């Protein structure tokens, strides 16, 4: 099926997932000097202190950290948002290299991975529903930079030895996402969509503007996660972005001047 390979990649996805051309594709380049800042936005509301985290998961594309989205434990609001959207996974998307990685990039660069926290809009009951929605979905992006280590990431990074293959999951309760935040909440925002298959357009990204820092040990090791199953020849899990589509009929806004 898809994947990010020379014969499965963001280049053949539109054969079977025709939106890939569409109108709202993600991610995009977030050209700073083109974004409008826009004073009606209300402060961006994170209100993960009641988050509760239940397992991690390696599906073969990335590794995702699960949350108990059964009631308004861990929600985003405000900012572009209108009413409450409950967190239902984070995950990453990172590089072979350190100068390429992130989804999105900033007047062109890339930094060396991206962390989505996914949300859905709790007036469609379930996340199966949302994504067929306009506004179904925020997610909230955080670039990664290489240089002094994230506290707050070493859990993640201490439990991949036992995520290595497609398929494999491990516990992961007691985990708390504010710990991946960045000081600054300031951010860009535009209408989107999902970044793999099925590449619905369904999602209002709120893009942050200061980037978190991680090691280069810490980076190393998501580098050595597999895409392939246990007992198949070795794929390392790199560089599982998207690259930038066009933004056509779209504005971007920003939080700050
Ligand atoms: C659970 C799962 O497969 O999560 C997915 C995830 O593991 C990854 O490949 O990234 C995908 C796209 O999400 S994104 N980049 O925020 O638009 C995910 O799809 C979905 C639907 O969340
Ligand atoms: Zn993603």
């Amino acid at each position: 099926h898809w994947g990010y390979g020379k014969h499965n990649g963001p280049e053949h996805w539109h054969k079977d997932f025709p939106i890939a051309k569409g109108e709202r594709q993600s991610p995009v380049d977030i050209d700073t000097h083109t974004a409008k800042y826009d004073p009606s936005l209300k402060p961006l509301s994170v209100s993960y202190d009641q988050a509760t985290s239940l397992r991690i998961l390696n599906n073969g594309h990335a590794f995702n950290v699960e949350f108990d989205d059964s009631q308004d434990k861990a929600v985003l609001k405000g900012g572009p948002l209108d009413g409450t959207y409950r967190l239902i996974q984070f995950h990453f998307h990172w590089g072979s290299l350190d100068g390429q990685g992130s989804e999105h990039t900033v007047d062109k660069k890339k930094y060396a991975a991206e962390l989505h926290l996914v949300h859905w809009n709790t007036k469609y009951g379930d996340f199966g529903k949302a994504v067929q929605q306009p506004d179904g979905l925020a997610v909230l992006g955080i670039f990664l930079k290489v240089g002094s280590a994230k506290p707050g990431l070493q859990k993640v990074v201490d439990v991949l030895d036992s995520i290595k293959t497609k398929g494999k999951s491990a516990d992961f309760t007691n985990f708390d996402p504010r710990g991946l935040l960045p000081e600054s909440l300031d951010y860009w925002t535009y209408p989107g969509s999902l970044t793999t298959p099925p590449l619905l357009e369904c999602v209002t990204w709120i893009v942050l503007k200061e980037p978190i820092s991680v090691s280069s040990e810490q980076v190393l090791k998501f580098r050595k996660l597999n895409f392939n199953g246990e007992g198949e020849p070795e794929e390392l899990m790199v560089d599982n972005w998207r690259p930038a589509q066009p933004l056509k009929n779209r504005q971007i806004k920003a939080s700050f001047k």
